[PDB]
């Protein structure tokens, strides 16, 4: 056996991993499944259905293929949930050799029933002989895995050769057909490339060829590479996974890229054919990006997606076992296929917090600039942000599921502190007030046209140093335009100061209110509070104030008060109406949360997790100062200096005072950019220096810009150079510092940079 012996090791590897395909529960119904089994390998209760006769999603014929997995599985004695007596059994092989028989004998022989089939115009119409199905899915993917499945299960029985040409037969008109055309699948990219790979991969490891493993392997490899175009589909820099032209989607399509690779590199490790280094490099980055989406349920310790990375699923209840079920993958087998990644690209600590089950959070901020997405989370409550750009999009309406998500991706606001805020509300919900997002008051009016757009304006991304984060989003209705804004998060500590400046809302289409969402969540336990008043809302209720405190969460409104339309109680909804799940209707508690805004500008603050001591000395003591100024948002912080200098604002000037800031008693200074962008600016005291180490921290949101013109003018202050060096741009002189950096570019343009210097009081 001349290197056949890593063939072997694969296979070996993988007819293991495979064997885990039934659900233990299905491993009860052996006896019965064998016994009611015909003498012609079919059993009574399954349907058979073929051609333009069966059901095109979700092919009932499937069940044999599963009962005669279940089969295997216990036949091999690889699975260590089966019943140790059932190994090596001669019924259960039996079995698999009847059916198998079955479905071969019965293969169709027009190749054009892959694909075309059914129509008229090709070769393979209605009437057609053969087991296939008018959907292409069938006959490339899914027969073809279940097919893999079984007979590498079984790959050393005494198998007869028309076995051996069905089980080479069946997944080889696929493989065959690779750089081809597949009818209604035509090229096949992403994630059906990957499904036909990996069979592909199992028809290899049974007919013993080598080179059709490294054809799929290479080809597999290659897919899961970086992508650095804007909206280019696949795993991006930052971490986030897009997919249907900018549509966040870690939770679906880039769960089942690293489900491939979790059983590739496992299979494959220390041979020819483990992962190079860009392909590590990609994975890393996808487990990292994948880590700030998740967030746990505190009662079942169970971990789920953030519902800006779901998409269409959304409308889907948690029952389905859909994208929005659970991570949905083995982190036991992430671990063990990541272990022997080394340097830059360990994520050795992503695995220890995620098996952790809430031990051990993830503490920080993080801010993706590819998919305009933003996340801030303490050890008390996880908050995430998602806007529109150019590069991105609201929802979709897929397959009659998801019809009325037009909002979603339009600068929401979730919040995580008991981990079931959102869960299944969905069906009762009102899909019109989506929490954080800044709407005109059911307009327009939704329905499964109005779903997908992309934004207008390139001026949305993010500025972060890791701890605080300061996300735009130069805002337009897509639609029709009748709303336009622009909305600023500053993410620090416990607190979020939100700064809606510059409403304009087209009057001539609609006359609805502008009005910002706080929250739409399911009723926690206590009282509403309005100003220290508990309102009862069990009917629909407006009011004014100042602050609202409810299932533990405070917002406190600055200057002008809130506008609230309260509501708390029994909503009623069909999850059937929604998407194609068979739950019908639904009524769960539901509290939900609105304010009417003022016509020009309305700011106010988020503090999760808090209680009324923490809201009363915020009241009394105010560690936030929104600042609104001539095409400029400021927020005046503890922690920091957010900044952002919107468009239009070339050669406008922000001065502050050194006392405004706690960085000195004394001095002022004039904050000046060349071209538009965010800034974080964070002063640490230096008492022995005597003096300020200033951060200055930078990035580009349109993501065109090469260069930046970063400018500051001291009043009473000397600017010195703590490394000395010139070579970031830095122009140091009495009392003048210019920043003229190279922004990043290619598959970075929109992250952050940071620099230092250091501030004497003169
Ligand atoms: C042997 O297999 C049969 C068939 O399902 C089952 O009823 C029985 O409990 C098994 N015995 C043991 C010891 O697992
Ligand atoms: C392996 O597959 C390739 C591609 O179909 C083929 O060219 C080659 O002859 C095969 N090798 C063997 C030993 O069957
Ligand atoms: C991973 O798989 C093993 C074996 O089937 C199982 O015991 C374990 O619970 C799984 N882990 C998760 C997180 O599902």
């Amino acid at each position: 056996d001349t290197d056949d012996e890593v063939l072997a090791l694969i296979t070996q590897r993988r007819t293991a991993d495979l064997a885990e395909f039934p659900n233990p529960p299905w491993f009860d119904n052996l006896q019965t499944w064998l016994d009611t089994q015909k003498e012609d390998g079919t059993w009574e209760d399954v349907i058979y259905l073929s051609g333009c006769d069966a059901r095109r999603a979700n092919w009932p014929i499937q069940e044999h293929w599963n009962r005669l997995i279940t089969f295997a599985s216990a036949w091999s004695g690889l699975n260590p949930a089966a019943p140790s007596n059932w190994t090596q059994d001669d019924r259960l092989l039996s079995a698999v050799l009847t059916g198998m028989d079955y479905w071969f004998e019965n293969d169709y022989t027009e190749s054009d029933c892959m694909g075309q089939g059914g129509e008229d115009e090709y070769n393979c119409p209605c009437g057609t002989p053969g087991l296939w199905n008018q959907n292409w899915y069938c006959q490339a993917i899914l027969i073809p895995q279940l097919v893999s499945h079984t007979c590498l299960l079984v790959k050393d029985a005494d198998l007869s050769e028309e076995q051996l040409a069905g089980c080479e037969r069946i997944p080889g008109r696929a493989y065959d057909l690779r750089d081809g055309d597949y009818g209604h699948g035509g090229d096949l990219t992403g994630s059906n490339a990957v499904n036909v790979m990996l069979n592909s991969v199992s028809l290899a490891l049974f007919v013993n060829n080598l080179t059709i493993l490294e054809d799929a392997y290479t080809r597999v490899m290659t897919l899961m590479n970086f992508a650095d175009e804007e909206m280019e589909d696949g795993i991006h820099r930052d971490g986030s996974f897009l997919q249907h032209d900018g549509i966040l989607y870690n939770s679906n399509y880039g769960k089942d890229f690293l489900n491939a690779f979790i059983q590739l590199e496992r299979q494959a490790l220390d041979t020819e054919f483990e992962a190079g280094d860009t392909t590590k490099q990609a994975i890393a980055a996808q487990v990292r990006g994948n880590e700030w989406m998740t967030f746990i349920d505190e009662e079942t310790r169970q971990q789920y997606w953030d519902f800006n990375a779901v998409g269409r699923f959304v409308s889907h209840p948690t029952s389905d076992l859909q994208a929005n079920s659970d991570i949905n993958y083995n982190l036991t087998k992430l671990a063990a296929a990541t272990a022997n990644f080394e340097g830059d690209n360990d994520v050795s600590d992503s695995l220890r917090r995620l098996m952790s089950n809430g031990t051990e959070k993830l503490h920080g901020n993080k801010g993706y600039w590819a998919s305009d997405f933003m996340v801030h989370r303490q050890d008390e409550f996880v908050v995430t942000n998602k806007m529109l750009s150019t590069r991105s999009a609201t929802s979709e309406y897929v397959n009659t599921a998801n019809p009325y998500a037009y909002h979603f991706g339009q600068g929401t606001l979730f919040c995580y502190v008991l981990g079931n805020e959102y869960k299944d509300i969905m069906g009762a919900w009102d899909w019109n007030l989506v929490p954080g997002t800044t709407v005109l008051l059911n307009h327009p009016e939704l329905q499964s046209s109005i779903v997908k757009f992309n934004g207008k304006k390139d001026f949305v991304g993010s500025v972060s140093d890791g701890t605080v984060g300061l996300s735009v989003e130069d805002y337009v209705d897509p639609y029709d335009g009748a709303i336009s804004y622009r909305k600023a998060w500053f993410f620090a500590g416990d607190s979020v100061v939100v700064i809606t400046t510059d409403i304009q809302v087209n009057s001539s289409a609609t006359t609805a209110d502008a009005i910002t969402v706080l929250d739409n969540r399911a009723s926690a336990d206590g009282d509403i509070v309005v100003d220290g008043k508990t309102v009862d809302a069990s009917t629909e209720t407006s009011i004014e104030g100042h602050s609202l405190i409810y299932g533990g969460n405070g917002y406190l409104a600055y200057q002008t008060p809130f506008n609230l339309t309260l509501f708390e109680g029994n909503r009623t909804g069909n999850w059937s109406a929604i998407s194609t799940s068979l739950e019908g209707e639904t009524t769960v508690s539901i509290f939900s949360a609105y304010t009417t805004l003022p016509k020009d500008s309305f700011s106010y603050a988020f503090f999760p997790a808090a209680d009324n001591k923490r809201l009363d000395q915020e009241m009394k003591s105010p560690t936030s100062t929104p600042i609104v100024q001539d095409n400029i948002t400021a927020v005046l912080s503890s922690h920091g200096l957010g900044l952002v200098f919107w468009p239009g604002s070339e050669g406008a000037n922000f001065t502050i005072k050194f006392a405004e800031l706690g960085w000195g008693k004394t001095g002022s200074m004039t904050i000046s950019s060349a071209q538009p962008g965010a800034y974080l600016l964070r002063g640490y005291n230096d008492s022995a220096k005597g003096g300020v180490r200033l951060v200055a921290t930078l990035s580009d949101p349109t993501q065109k810009a090469t260069s930046a013109g970063f400018s500051l003018v001291l009043q009473g202050a000397k600017v010195e150079n703590p490394y000395g060096y010139n070579d970031t741009g830095i122009i140091v002189s009495n009392n003048t510092f210019n920043l003229e950096v190279p922004l990043p570019t290619g598959g970075m343009a929109g992250s952050s940079t940071s620099y230092e210097v250091f501030l004497r009081p003169s």
